[PDB]
């Protein structure tokens, strides 16, 4: 889903949130950045209820991908107890994100 909230509420939820939380940096305009644009939208509905899946477009929300340093699209960022634990940026595979997502639900 969309991440539609201020800077303010977006680290307000991240501190709140009882499940992991997965973001997609994007911009997008690659052939690259699409491809994990989908993959990530099929892991968000595959783990549907054990995961929660936003997507931002960094030129809307800046001073997001600010605070986590996003200097290049395509990027994903996954949360648990607050704060950013890991970031795979790129060309991901599929299996790789789904592997990160399932390293954080134990
Ligand atoms: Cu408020």
């Amino acid at each position: 889903m969309v991440l539609d909230v201020t800077k303010d509420h977006w680290l307000l939820y991240v501190l709140l949130a009882q499940l992991p939380v997965m973001v997609l940096f994007r911009k997008d305009n690659d052939e690259e950045a699409k491809k994990v644009e989908y993959i990530v939208r099929e892991l968000a509905q595959e783990f549907d209820g054990l995961i929660m899946v936003f997507e931002l477009d960094t030129n809307k929300a800046p001073e997001i991908a600010k605070k986590y340093n996003i200097t290049t699209t395509p990027t994903v960022a996954f949360f648990k107890n607050g704060e950013d634990k890991s970031v795979l940026i790129g060309a991901i595979p599929k299996d790789q994100l789904r592997d990160e997502i399932l390293k954080y639900l134990g």
